[PDB]
């Protein structure tokens, strides 16, 4: 159902860096400056629940981790302006590079979680072949950071976020996604 691909639950992580949580305006850094920003996001989330779940169930991911990207690349839109990030490269709640992929429907919808958790699927399968001898959940985190830096970013467990923005890609967002997945998600 939404377990295929790991459990966010069972993964590790160190949360935010100091360079995600400052910024944020918080005065203390890891799991649980993490889960003030995804308290902070929630009530905006919220406005998109329904279709985030209904995308985790279809293609077989946790919605808390699709929650947790939005809450990471995009505040859950706040950040955004019709949907362009703030270089005019990403799109939507969840930030298709227009570098990358040609961006596919409106920047809130259905079409767009789609793209966007699948092109987070490749990537989790990519680490899986990568990375045979790891645990599922493990190959979750490695997926999650290759979504910002690309899977030839990932070449081991312990220091897979370091490259990624903020070297603390999927640190921070497994840790949000832990916090959503207590909230419904
Ligand atoms: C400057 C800033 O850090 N910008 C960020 C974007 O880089 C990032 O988008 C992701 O970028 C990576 C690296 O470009 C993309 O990787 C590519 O992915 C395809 C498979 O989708 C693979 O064929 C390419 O070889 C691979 N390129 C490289 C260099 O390895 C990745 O697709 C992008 N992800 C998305 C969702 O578009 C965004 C999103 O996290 O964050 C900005 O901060």
């Amino acid at each position: 159902r939404t377990d295929c691909y790991g459990n966010v639950n069972r993964i590790d992580t160190t949360g935010a860096s100091c360079k995600t949580a400052k910024p944020e305006g918080l005065s203390y850094c890891g799991v649980s400056a993490s889960k003030k920003i995804a308290e902070r996001d929630l009530q905006a989330m919220d406005r998109y629940k329904t279709i985030i779940k209904k995308v985790g169930e279809k293609l077989c991911v946790e919605p808390a981790v699709i929650a947790g990207i939005i809450s990471r690349e995009s505040h859950a839109g706040k950040v955004l302006k019709n949907g362009w990030g703030d270089r005019g490269n990403g799109f939507g709640l969840m930030q298709v590079d227009k570098r990358s992929h040609k961006p596919q429907g409106t920047w809130n919808g259905e079409v767009h979680i789609t793209q966007g958790t699948t092109i987070l699927i490749n990537f989790i399968k990519t680490i899986q072949k990568k990375f045979p001898s790891w645990t599922k959940d493990q190959q979750l985190k490695g997926g999650i950071s290759a979504y910002n830096a690309g899977a030839g970013n990932v070449r081991s467990y312990a220091r897979m976020d370091i490259g990624t923005t903020h070297d603390d890609y999927a640190n921070d967002v497994v840790a949000r996604a832990q916090y959503y997945k207590q909230h419904g998600y």
